[PDB]
């Protein structure tokens, strides 16, 4: 069989994209995966999980890495479950080898709905588990984490080369308030870097409701 596993990398922040990638590993392979200690990869500094990723590659029949721009975050009502089932399954629709079976990660509270609405928007056949934080639980999962970390940590960097000090991203973090409202002020609106669902919802910046 086909095993795939898919999560996501950004979903807190609201600044930068966000990434969904996808792996597909025979499951004849999936031990590999394993050997590699995927699952205990977070502790690793940037570099070491470069390595990491690159080793993860050799193992996987296919996969596809989204990198979701700001400008179309925030596609769902409230919760951030439909924009997050209608992407992962445009990734896994998007695989040159199909899977049979699909771990995923389940942001939603309710995994079991989370696992059939994904199901239902596949354009093939495959049985969905999906689970809470799933990186940590299944090893397919994990390695697509890395993926997706990886290609964000990229991006983010990317950013504070062009704008600089933008803080973790957090609306809690003071700095990343700092860089939005300073932009707001000489630009009277807010940087093309922060996502859209935002922008719009409960922005309490420059409204102050």
């Amino acid at each position: 069989m086909k095993i795939a596993g898919i999560d996501e990398a950004g979903r807190g922040p609201v600044i930068g994209p966000m990434v969904i990638a996808a792996v597909v590993v025979d499951e004849n392979s999936l031990p590999k995966l394993e050997e590699l200690k995927v699952r205990d990869s977070k502790k690793l500094t940037p570099k070491r999980r470069e390595k990491l990723f690159n080793e993860i590659l050799g193992v996987l029949d296919d996969y596809v890495i989204l990198e979701l721009p700001p400008d179309v975050i925030g596609s769902r009502e409230g919760t951030l479950n439909e924009f997050e089932v209608e992407n992962f399954a445009k990734a896994l629709n998007s695989l040159k080898v199909k899977p049979d079976v699909i771990y995923a990660d389940a942001a939603d509270v309710d995994e079991e709905r989370f696992a059939r609405e994904l199901g239902e928007r596949l354009n093939f056949e495959a049985e969905v588990v999906a689970k809470h934080k799933a990186d940590d639980i299944f090893p397919v999962v994990s390695a697509a984490s890395i993926l997706a970390k990886v290609t964000r940590d990229r991006a983010v960097e990317k950013l504070k080369e062009e704008y600089g000090e933008i803080g973790s991203g957090y609306p809690s973090d003071p700095r990343t308030r700092a860089f939005l409202e300073n932009y707001y002020r000489e630009h009277g609106e807010f940087p093309p870097i922060v996502r859209k669902g935002w922008k719009t919802t409960q922005d309490m910046i420059n409204k102050s409701t």
